[PDB]
């Protein structure tokens, strides 16, 4: 499939070095993959990042995929240790498992140079992402087919888009002002971008999940909506296109948002560009 | 009137009401004969006895205190001081601290409630309840930003923000605390029980939006106003839409409830605790409905 994401196709020119470094990093962290090409996503989602900034993007994205593998009692203990690490400002110890040590390695770089306000809202977003994995284990043990709305609510946590939007600020060199970042206008752009990425992800892994018995949005629409296979696919496609259209309507109101809140328009367009670039990056990599 | 799945009220409400009025006085939240009279006329305290009809004594006192606190917390936003309170409460919850001598009365009062609310509960329960309290706090910077922005939110965006400020999920945790049980971990995180929490929240929001319609219009965002502005509907049409949301939420809640026996078998969970949890969610929705009238 191909959608009209409002951003040109781009890739970072420093992808060769970053990929090679990252494979040494997962080895040094005792985490391991290289053949899945999941590492390259960092260079597609942040096409202007180079050097250490790109390394952080590749490290964080690679970690999420390896964190997901932990679920495919020990994983629940990691969720609790990571939560306390973030809430209480701790760092990994000598008894921490490799997945926790690796995350602390990322978080120390990610939080450096950022304000307390930015750290506060990013910590909350990291913990809300962690909250979705106990749900994954419970639903798998239950064995029931989630209804479409319940599948999307759970996936909005595990997709990990909001922590990665905060990362765009960190590597871009700016912070969206507080009064503007919390507005429903910008939160709607984060939500619509997440819907699009989820829709794309559900269409890419459809055949694999159906053959392995895993959950998928398309299968939930067939089971609960009475739709056929072809109908459920078109339904998910409409979600991606509608989310893109909704994102574009929200963006057209940023000049008035800046005037109302007294915020420089430049930073607002830079933030909107980052969200669009991430969605486009995931689209191209997935294809 | 909606078909919420019986009307009940706690029999110890008389004593609880009198104690609570002294409590808000001691916490320095409501002082003065005039402010106390206006507060006593709103009956917002009594909700604790409607939402938890089986609570008595100290348990009921905690329910009345917490619910009264949320309304008093809401009043301060109707700016820079309010954002500082949200940050202090967040650190208090994340870092396990307690109020100091420089903390404002609204912070001292919350710590007073939280110490009682967390007593006797496991670390796992405290961890997921802390996150829900902080997600509730996260909705108030959005409220102030939207008011300064001045734009009319679309219906879906209004509901996402209200699911934070309505404060239903922290109050569902409170039902466990006063009920004397913790839903086992493997069942509490399931999408089935999370869907029952979500559908119950939708119903409470829908009822709340119709109660505060005139107040929000005379001052703020409201679900009915968003439906008129973005959907092109008229007032009467938008209201029928909100009623359909409440009725549909209850119907979905009832379909999920009938699957709790199978959830218990699959996960090996005692059915009694699951049905008791479902009763608490249903009772809270019924309580707010009856109190609103």
């Amino acid at each position: 499939f191909e959608f009209a994401v409002p951003a040109p196709s781009r890739v970072s020119p420093d992808l060769a070095r970053a990929r090679a470094r990252h494979l040494d990093w997962v080895h040094a962290m005792d985490l391991v993959y290289e053949f899945s090409c999941v590492a390259d996503i960092g260079a597609y989602g942040y096409p202007h990042a180079t050097g250490a900034d790109l390394d952080l993007c590749v490290d964080v994205l690679g970690w999420t995929f390896l964190f997901d593998d932990q679920f495919d009692r020990d994983a629940l203990a990691v969720c609790a240790e990571l939560t306390d690490l973030l809430w209480k400002g701790t760092a990994a110890t000598a008894a921490s498992p490799p997945i926790v040590v690796a995350f602390s390695d990322c978080w120390e770089r990610m939080r450096a140079g950022m304000s307390d306000a930015w750290r506060r809202r990013t910590v909350h977003e990291w913990v809300d992402y962690l909250a979705g994995w106990p749900t994954k284990l419970a639903d798998r043990a239950h064995g029931a087919v989630l209804d479409p709305a319940a599948h999307l609510r759970a996936r909005h946590r595990t997709i990990c888009c909001r922590p990665l939007f905060a990362l765009a600020e960190r590597v871009g060199g700016y912070e969206v002002p507080r009064r503007a970042w919390h507005s429903s206008r910008l939160d709607g752009m984060r939500f619509t971008t997440s819907d699009a990425v989820i829709g794309m992800n559900e269409l890419h892994s459809f055949e694999k999940d159906r053959a392995q018995g895993h959950a998928n949005l398309v299968l939930s629409l067939v089971h609960h909506g009475g739709l056929t296979g072809p109908e459920a696919v078109t339904r998910v496609c409409d979600l991606v296109q509608g989310s893109i259209e909704s994102f574009l309507r929200l963006r057209s109101g940023l000049p008035e948002l800046g005037r109302a809140l007294g915020v420089e328009g430049a930073v607002l367009d830079r933030y909107a560009d980052a969200l669009s670039a991430f969605c486009r990056g995931y689209h191209d990599w997935g294809r």
